[PDB]
């Protein structure tokens, strides 16, 4: 029954800082980090970083490496980021997510993914006056047939491993992982996502495409430079509906 609940929006002039957390409550699991992922309005994921609070060793994404710091108070199951320094381009939607370790017959094992998200945290920066993984824009079909999502990446991303993930999101709510390790769907997710990669392109296929199914997509993955990226994102209209 694990969530995470973070703080409320903040609005911010060029060159201060924020700071927001990230609450975790409802379960008992410990074997996890927490990951921090922002999206500009009308634009895609970027990964920014992550801590495993068992350590407290955090680790960022070059971009925002000297001006983000992610920490965590276990006391409190609590975790932050502060970007500091803030600009036009960080006006975005942040989100924390749980980056788990979970457990089967080989033990403790990273599924490379986000599994659960918080409900984002907008950031405005008042006006002042001024991708490894690439995905098609958008793809527009009818209901009832099977359409397949690309995602091309490079050789130390999509190419590299397995760690390569699918994540839907609609209006107003945090992405959902529908698949993990190439082709895994998590419990409850549907079976008419399926996974698969050849090279450097990950693909998803919806079967059977439901109204429902109308979304943006956007595929991620784990790098060779320990971190993560994700797509530029498609977004998927089912026609008639
Ligand atoms: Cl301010
Ligand atoms: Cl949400
Ligand atoms: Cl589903």
């Amino acid at each position: 029954q694990v969530q995470l609940v973070q703080s409320g929006a903040e609005v911010k002039k060029p060159g201060s800082s924020v700071k927001v957390s990230c609450k975790a409550s409802g379960g008992t699991f410990s074997s996890y980090a927490i990951s921090w992922v922002r999206q500009a309005p009308g634009q895609g994921l970027e990964w920014m970083g992550g801590i495993i609070p068992i350590f407290g060793t955090a680790n960022y994404a070059q971009k925002f490496q000297g001006r983000v710091t992610i920490t965590a108070d276990e006391s409190t199951s609590t975790a932050y980021m502060e970007l500091s320094s803030l600009r036009s381009e960080d006006t975005a939607v942040y989100y924390c997510a749980r980056e788990p370790d979970y457990y089967d017959s080989s033990g403790y094992y990273p599924i490379d993914a986000f599994d659960i998200w918080g409900q984002g945290t907008t950031v405005t920066v008042s006006s002042g006056g001024g991708s490894a993984l690439t995905q098609p824009a958008s793809v527009s079909a009818s209901p009832g047939q099977s359409i397949t999502i690309s995602c091309t990446g490079t050789s130390s991303d999509v190419g590299a491993y397995d760690w390569v993930s699918w994540y839907q999101q609609h209006p107003g709510k945090a992405p959902k992982l529908l698949i993990f390790d190439v082709n895994n769907r998590p419990s409850g997710v549907s079976h008419r996502f399926s996974g698969s990669k050849s090279g450097n392109t990950a693909s998803l296929t919806i079967s059977g495409l439901q109204a429902e199914d109308e979304a943006d997509y956007y595929c991620s993955s784990y790098t060779r430079r320990d971190t993560y990226v994700f797509g530029t994102g498609t977004k998927v209209t089912v026609l008639g509906e």
